């Protein structure tokens, strides 16, 4: 619907929340497809760009870090390979199909548990009531921790988010170092409890993991667990109520869920595609190059637009439909490549698990009123901030007595 170009700041939360993104991305992705913003801000915007970028890390490196705002950090979604590549084998003794699955059991109780403290109510928020806690939660019992552990966790990782976003003065730079230090020292006390007492949670498989004659030290296994924490909760959350909310407006579509639990997964993956909840990443060019129709040069970063390029007509046909059975589904919410979310099917799973208990449980589930729910403004990962929800009561299963 725009006539214009769009005169916009892709680091400014507000653009991700105010509603105008996705046809201010329709405009780019038909006249400027690696768009510059006000700040000159390069931003890949259709799909083949960000697939073209994700393909060539050689090119579009990661070590730069992959926010605009906050500067590189020693996880291994900032770094190239080959060390990158180490660094996940390691980490990835955590997330393999074995141990994914192997919480099936727990986190569907979780997702009872939760269920259970609205079930009787009639009404929600089914951002702070459902969709917020499970990821926090399914995260914490991952670590093995205390439901009050995970909740220090949680603030930590929140404050140092955004310390790094902005410490300037000489005060923002202490207390964002004195919060780096608290929770590197509890990190660290955990893990030496493990090192010490293993258990099976995934602080202990961290320890124990070895590639290439390599294991992670207690800095490194702090560190991509911040990244864990950061990565894996909001990100699940936002696809959760984002996604409920299209299938709470699409009634035909939540009947036909109801009526076959066996659609859920395609579901699930328009969900992704739709929420879209990181809503970019940052690459930094290696070399000079003209990339569909700009001129990039050495040293700059670029934004890889995911919800943008998930709204790609030339791809999807019919992006601006939301369709549970749309298929093929190849969308990049989870991005594309040797960075694809490490994650993935972890989230996948929490989305399926908990989908399937609310469709049992709160079958007439449905919106409080049509109007728009609101979102985050974050220039990173945003998604609904509340969405009240009405549904017939029903009994608490209250599994545990
Ligand atoms: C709906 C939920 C999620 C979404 C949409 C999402 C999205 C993403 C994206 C876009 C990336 C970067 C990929 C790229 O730049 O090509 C990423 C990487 C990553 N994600 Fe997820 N994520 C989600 C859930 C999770 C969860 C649950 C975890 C862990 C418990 C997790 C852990 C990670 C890690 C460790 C990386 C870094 C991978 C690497 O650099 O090799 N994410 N995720």
């Amino acid at each position: 619907q725009m006539l214009t170009r769009p005169d916009v700041d892709l680091v400014n939360g507000m653009f991700y929340a105010d509603g105008g993104a996705r046809e201010a991305y329709r405009w780019m992705r038909a006249n400027e497809p690696v768009f510059r913003d006000r700040n000159g801000l390069a931003a890949a915007t259709t799909y083949q760009a960000v697939l073209d970028a994700e393909r060539n890390p050689e090119l579009f490196s990661s070590t730069g870090g992959i926010r605009p705002d906050q500067p590189g950090m020693p996880y291994m979604i900032d770094m190239d390979d080959p060390q990158h590549l180490l660094r996940r084998k390691l980490v990835n003794a955590g997330f393999t199909r074995k141990r994914v699955m192997d919480k099936v059991d727990s986190i569907g109780r979780l997702c009872d548990t939760l269920i259970d403290a609205v079930c009787e109510r009639g009404e929600c928020d089914f951002v702070r009531d459902i969709a917020a806690p499970l990821p926090m939660a399914v995260i914490g019992d991952m670590l093995g921790v205390l439901p009050t552990e995970r909740d220090m966790l949680l603030k930590w990782s929140d404050d140092l988010v955004c310390g790094l976003s902005s410490h300037v003065d000489e005060a923002a730079i202490q207390k964002l170092m004195d919060t780096f230090a608290a929770y590197t020292e509890f990190t660290k006390d955990v893990i030496t409890k493990r090192r010490a007492e293993p258990t099976d949670d995934l602080f202990s498989v961290l320890v124990n993991s070895e590639v290439e004659g390599q294991r992670m030290s207690d800095d490194e296994i702090v560190f991509e667990t911040l990244l864990i924490l950061i990565g894996g909760d909001e990100t699940t959350r936002h696809t959760l109520s984002g996604g409920t909310e299209q299938l709470l407006r699409h009634r035909d579509q939540w009947d036909a869920l109801v009526a076959d639990v066996d659609l859920l997964p395609g579901a699930i993956e328009e969900m992704l595609r739709w929420t879209s909840p990181v809503k970019n990443m940052c690459r930094t060019l290696t070399a000079d190059t003209v990339f569909h129709g700009t001129e990039l040069r050495a040293g700059e970063k670029i934004m890889l637009m995911f919800e943008s390029a998930n709204f790609d007509e030339s791809v999807f046909g019919d992006p601006d439909n939301f369709r549970i059975d749309r298929n093929p589904n190849s969308h990049v919410a989870f991005g594309f490549g040797t960075h694809f979310c490490l994650g993935n099917q972890l989230a996948r799973l929490e989305l399926r698990l908990m989908t399937e208990r609310v469709l049992r449980r709160l079958p007439d589930l449905r919106l409080a009123d049509d109007a728009p729910v609101p979102l985050r403004p974050a220039n990173f990962v945003s998604g609904p901030e509340s969405m009240p929800v009405v549904f017939t009561p029903s009994a608490p299963v209250l599994a545990h007595h």
